């Protein structure tokens, strides 16, 4: 077999070039560009890679982007001052909260803070509950972006049977609440999950965000499956894999992500999405 | 033959619980719970509403206060008497009955219903937390029926469960008890290929698409847990549910009757919701 590619750093490119004209547009009617916020206590490397890629993804769309960095000192009260700050604002439209925050500040009531208009990450339970009964506003940006991708490849949904491997916060659940909107019959397996395997094997559309490099053996995959692997593992040696042994499962997938080059950079065009949703639907109309 | 799931016993064990704390908060000089009750206009489906949650009140010693405003009423009056609410005290829980007169939002006025006092369960915040791992307040048909399960000792984790309706009152927020629970976790609804299947393989099965004998008993894989929510009124008098008892019942391991299975449990769960309102997120020790 010869399974087609989903290719998503083309789909993102193509996401990110609509949502850059929308921006011109926009410059030329007299309004404002969209604006995000990224807030940081202390720092490290990783949290500095964090705001850079944010920051590029901005750019890259012409975003207004701006960067607090607090110290490792700030107390929950000042945090949620700031965060009050920012929801006022009217040239924000995404605020986004780096974590981990330092130990002794309460990381949900600071996440909870930001008001759900301008979570463009999509975490806010909120979101996440007008997501589950079916009346969404900003959603979790990997759940959408797969669901971009499914819809830019032309593949029908309703009916499908469709499996999610994980059940994180972060993927797995609202995984399982896009693909219900979508009309997929919806599995998600987790860590208790009796056989695996059973319930990959019968998987039209297979989710897999298990985060371990490799995992899912070709031989699980039912023939013609729809592969989505949400991974991106680094291996010793620099190089980054999926959880999806990609030349077995590409024997037996009609379609299959590559990693890189799949999942991870329709995430990042999905959150710019988001920041122009909150820009044009609910603040700037 | 199938050991029968005595939702009405539970349900009067569920209050019976809640009514032995409310005593014992009394004779500790604390006050008893409050549920806040709100309708515009009136009539039978209205009336009948009332008195059923000042009856359930009654029964437990809790407070009860009922508003009844008339058509007349406006978006912003009906708003502000949320707001007084949301700021009294007294009250644990606050029910807006549906529905309400066209010209009234119903969205915005069911979400100005502080979250800790949404005993209903279905603010998309409540909804978000409980999909997140973290919940809250909870809806009450799902949440009932993990009571049910516990109550039996009926082990969860691992267990292969079915959800059959992807209703927003039942199915979905379902979907989510049953991951919190460590199930396998399918959902299945108007779109599902090949029903069957994934009936003859749940360990665990609720049924809710209100629709007599949609489920035929011989579906039934031998040793299920049967759950039916499905309260069905036929032609001559009889309610009966989605699944076909007496053939569903040869192969169970356990069954819930129609009526007096999951029936009673709702009730005994708003209850139980205003109680924990009250005694965790608003008169705490």
């Amino acid at each position: 077999g010869a399974a087609k590619i989903i290719d998503g750093k083309t789909i993102a490119q193509q996401v990110r070039s609509e949502v850059a004209q929308k921006v011109q547009a926009r410059i030329a009617a007299g309004l404002r560009a969209p604006g995000l916020a990224v807030v940081l206590v202390g720092s490290n490397p990783a949290s500095q890679i964090y705001v850079a890629s944010k920051r590029k993804a901005c750019e890259e769309v012409g975003f207004v982007s701006r960067s607090y960095d607090l110290p490792e000192t700030t107390s929950e009260a000042e945090l949620l001052e700031l965060i009050d700050t920012l929801n006022a604002d009217n040239t924000i439209d995404g605020i986004l909260v780096h974590l981990p925050l330092p130990a002794g500040i309460d990381n949900v009531k600071v996440l909870e803070r930001i008001h759900p208009d301008k979570d463009v990450d999509g975490f806010h339970p909120y979101n996440v509950g007008r997501l589950c009964q079916r009346a969404p506003r900003l959603r979790p940006c990997t759940p959408r972006g797969i669901v971009t991708l499914l819809e830019r490849y032309n593949i029908d949904t309703f009916g499908l049977n469709a499996v999610v491997i994980g059940a994180s916060n972060i993927v797995g659940r609202p995984m399982s609440m896009e693909l219900l909107l979508a009309g997929c019959t919806t599995t998600v397996t987790h860590r208790f999950t009796k056989n695996l395997r059973h319930h990959v094997e019968n998987a039209d559309l297979l989710i897999v965000a298990v985060g371990k490099p490799g995992f899912i053996p070709g031989d699980w995959i039912k023939e013609g499956a729809i592969v989505i692997d949400v991974g991106i593992n680094r291996l010793e040696n620099g190089k980054v894999v999926g959880d999806v042994v990609f030349e077995d499962a590409a024997k037996r997938a009609s379609y299959i992500t590559p990693v890189p080059g799949g999942v991870g950079p329709m995430t990042v065009a999905t959150l710019i999405e988001n920041t122009l949703q909150a820009c044009v639907e609910y603040h700037d109309p």
